[PDB]
């Protein structure tokens, strides 16, 4: 008889469950006594919310649309703890989508020579023109200063601007109830801001706001996708990508010199995957040059924009292989968005295969990865971190209930993962705290606590592209931040005995 | 590494080919006729996927069954799957596996059938041969009278159907949460409980299960049944052994009539809301029926909603009782387990106990992909997972069926059988709708006839037939399969490649 007694049964059961706990993300962490006190409180809070949903038969709010869950999570102890927690790094961000829309309204649209119009789809668009109103090509441009002053209600005018630009004004899952409907709205958001946010002094100040906001959410380091290209002055001068990179380099240096508690930033060049291969070839050659001449600030290349209907990595393969085929070879690093799809066995999810054959340093999203066991092997063996952006994946149509997020089985296998926010400005998320909350509450289990948070945070520095000296310094800084957070949390939540 | 495109293509195809060989059906070698049919299926599959992807419209096979049912039935892939022999349906409930239309057109035209509207405004049906039923909570009326007085009998019969089916409206819209749709699902069983437990109706309904499944080219079924409490017009209530004997006689006569049909076996089910002392008695009952009806009575299962009710651990001394006897008794178990979006809770840990208790198959296993060690045990022991895709969508585990958690199981060749669960409740066919959505949503664009053939063979090879019965059933299946291949080549004009 295998289990003659309860003790024989529970011994076997606990060993099996415990063996899976050791295998998941953070499973090898041993919390010290202070960490255990905070962990016990977190786990009591997590069990309370889950058991109420389960036994009282009501929806699990951490997993519903961010439009509904945002205000609810923010009043809770687990959220407040994650808010205070050092996040380490945000490794997957876009430079025109990572600061507050409120700043675009309150700062950028109060500058001289800013114009607005309503397009044929009934969305506001903003731009800058130093030579009077722009040509009225399908849009009647009006000076924002004049429109605001004549609105009859300035605060309502500014609120309307924000409401017309944000994807969280209504619930995207209701208003745009399909992948291509919500991607139409997402694409529209960037068209709305494209004019104003590519004006050079506004772009410079918006990037600085990214750094300020991320530091304020206790993020010490960022790596940012940027097109780098087309920043324009009041007189119409258009700058080249190298200038855009130098501009970001100077903003970053000033910021780190001001704030020694912040590790810094590095940049990935991005190009939209709607362009012809001749354009991508030029951008790959550009990236080769910037990688050689700006090492340790310029990281490499990525292809962005909607993955399902547009060009595959294989569609660009001659350009993407070109650096490795040079004599001598040049190893241009790649950070491909890849597998951001519900499709299986198609050209889209097979981008994951090409991303690994091209030696990607990290993979963006990887939502389809759990359907690809041989790709998982390569991701684990090579230490290619998957950048998991849970709010983005829900709002942009990959999943509804976040407990169905395809990264949960990756985390259970200890696939290397970093959490990031992607485009937090677009849908009014915080730099990291909202995404870290949904990952913690939806993508791991009821009995997964502070060890999971600690591992994800450390992962974001370990799988950053900092060099050895930078990374050693950043990890010492993170450890100091972590110790302060543990001590502060015990006092705040009255857990010291 | 890739000086030319040939070397790049070879590594790409090696990796992709490795995954195709690993997944369900990857080792099958199709003969030349099967290859012709496979080529047409794959051409059809790519055409629908490419249209959704490139023309940016929703992928109908993956939307609510309420929307997709009428759309899929006109397509060649569905028609091929309809003609295809399915082998076996291994996960079925005996009060939910024949048409509601038969309940209306046959059962409610029998003498002594009564109806009432309950406090939630749903029709309930029952039989009373000893006067009208007592008006406890609702006012019972003779259906014969209500129908004759309706002034539109067609509309009256259609109203009965509409008031009982869960597909009258889209359950994802009308009952938009787990516990709302489970409320509706529970209500369905209450609506029919009285009438479907009347012995002659219960006998004839079970016969209709076999007729309908045979008509959908299913040759064998294993069915969950409570067995107990069938009642006569004079009020006699029968015991579980009588119920089992009734089904056995129906099955034997059905197989006599239709030698092209392999037959049926029965699993005793009990709802997991009862006290442990009652489950103990049902285990003892099952031990006795297993001993005295070997080869017709299979074992035991716990059913009803998994999340808010009793866990397997909550019954563990009852479930361990057979193994603890002197000499031990191995009562086979078929647990519904892991039918949940929860992780790290008592609900998904039912999967651990199902393995420790030596379950022969696991029902649903939706949470299994979150449990890497349980996956390896399921694979090494050959414990088939009964995957019920329409059920899991309608009953609230997933919205887009491409996020179904069995897709990553199939990609690793976890042993899986497709079944329909409760096809009569929501107007599905015995197997063809579930096999279509499995084929279109749970495997990839490049997965063809080999996946279908493997799933069909799996349903016999992981059935509870003994080895001799399996050989006989596979001979019959092979003959059906060969006829299906030849017929399909003629029907779809494929004979000349
Ligand atoms: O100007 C920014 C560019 O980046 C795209 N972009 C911004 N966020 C994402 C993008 N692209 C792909 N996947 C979804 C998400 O991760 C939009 C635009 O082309
Ligand atoms: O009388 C039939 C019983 O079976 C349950 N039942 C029927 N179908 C299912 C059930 N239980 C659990 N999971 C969903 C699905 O697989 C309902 C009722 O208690
Ligand atoms: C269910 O809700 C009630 C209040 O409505 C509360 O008393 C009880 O604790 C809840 N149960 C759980 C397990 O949260
Ligand atoms: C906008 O930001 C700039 C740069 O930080 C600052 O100088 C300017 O005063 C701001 N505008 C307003 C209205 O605060
Ligand atoms: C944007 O503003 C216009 C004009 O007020 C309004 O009609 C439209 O609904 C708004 N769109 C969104 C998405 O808020
Ligand atoms: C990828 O990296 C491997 C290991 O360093 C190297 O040998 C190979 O040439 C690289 N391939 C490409 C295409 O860059
Ligand atoms: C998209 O639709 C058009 C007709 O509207 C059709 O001709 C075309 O082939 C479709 N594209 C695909 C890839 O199916
Ligand atoms: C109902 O089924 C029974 C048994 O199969 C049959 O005798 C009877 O004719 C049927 N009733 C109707 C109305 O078809
Ligand atoms: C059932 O019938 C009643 C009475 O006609 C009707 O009001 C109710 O909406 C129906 N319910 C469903 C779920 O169809
Ligand atoms: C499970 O099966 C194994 C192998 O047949 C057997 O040794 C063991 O006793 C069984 N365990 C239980 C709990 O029935
Ligand atoms: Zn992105
Ligand atoms: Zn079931």
């Amino acid at each position: 008889v295998r289990f003659p007694t309860m003790d024989e049964y529970t011994n076997a059961r606990e060993e099996l469950i415990g063996s899976e706990q050791y295998l998941r993300v953070g499973g090898s962490i041993n919390l010290n006594n202070k960490e255990k006190k905070l962990n016990q409180f977190i786990l009591r809070e997590k069990r309370a919310i889950i058991e109420n949903s389960r036994l009282n038969k009501t929806q699990y709010i951490p997993a519903v649309s961010f439009f509904l869950s945002k205000s609810q999570m923010e009043s809770t102890p687990i959220f407040k703890i994650i808010k205070d927690m050092p996040k380490g790094a945000a490794l997957h961000l876009h430079d025109t989508a990572s600061a507050r829309i409120d700043w675009i309204v309150s700062n950028a649209t109060y500058r001289d020579h800013v114009y607005m119009c309503m397009d044929q789809d009934n969305f506001v668009r903003l731009t800058v023109s130093g030579t009077g109103p722009p040509a009225n090509s399908g849009c009647e441009w009006k000076l924002v200063e004049t429109e605001r002053a004549n609105s009859g209600d300035i605060a309502a005018f500014d609120h309307w601007l924000k409401s017309n630009i944000s994807l969280l004004t209504t619930d995207p899952l209701v208003t745009y109830p399909s992948l291509d409907k919500v991607w139409g709205r997402f694409d529209k958001h960037f068209s709305q801001l494209r004019g104003i946010i590519y004006h050079t002094p506004i772009r410079r100040d918006y990037y600085r706001q990214i750094l300020e906001e991320f530091r304020s959410d206790n993020v010490q380091y960022v790596e940012v996708r940027s097109s780098l290209s087309g920043y324009y002055d009041l007189d119409g001068t258009v700058h080249d990508p190298e200038y855009g990179l130098q501009l970001y380099k100077a903003v970053t240096e000033e910021f780190v010199r001001t704030y020694p508690d912040f590790s810094g930033a590095k940049i990935i060049k991005s190009t939209a995957r709607v362009k012809p291969n001749t354009d991508i070839f030029n951008d790959v050659k550009l990236s080769m040059d910037l990688y050689k001449r700006y090492p340790g600030f310029f990281l490499g290349f990525d292809l962005v924009a909607q993955e399902d209907p547009n060009t595959s990595l294989l569609g660009y393969i001659d350009s993407l292989l070109y650096p490795s085929r040079q004599n001598p070879p040049v190893s241009l690093p790649y950070y491909f968005h890849a597998g951001e799809t519900n499709w299986q066995g198609t050209e889209v999810d097979y981008n994951l295969v090409d991303a690994l054959l091209l030696n990607a340093t990290r993979i963006g999203h990887g939502f389809a990865l759990i359907k690809h066991p041989r790709v998982i092997e390569l991701v684990k063996s090579r230490g290619v971190a998957v950048e998991v952006n849970p709010v983005s994946n829900q709002l942009l149509g990959l999943v509804k209930d976040l407990r169905n997020h395809a990264a949960a089985p990756l985390l259970a296998q200890n696939v290397p993962v970093v959490i990031s926010s992607d485009d937090p400005g677009v849908w009014e998320a915080l730099p990291m705290s909202h995404d870290m909350y949904v990952a913690f509450m939806d993508l791991v289990g009821e009995d997964a606590g502070l060890d999971v948070l600690k591992q994800l945070v450390w992962n974001s520095i370990q799988y950053s592209s900092m060099n050895a000296t930078e990374k050693k310094t950043a990890l010492k800084l993170l450890q100091a931040k972590w110790n302060n957070f543990i001590n502060d949390s015990l006092i705040k939540w009255k857990l010291t005995n």
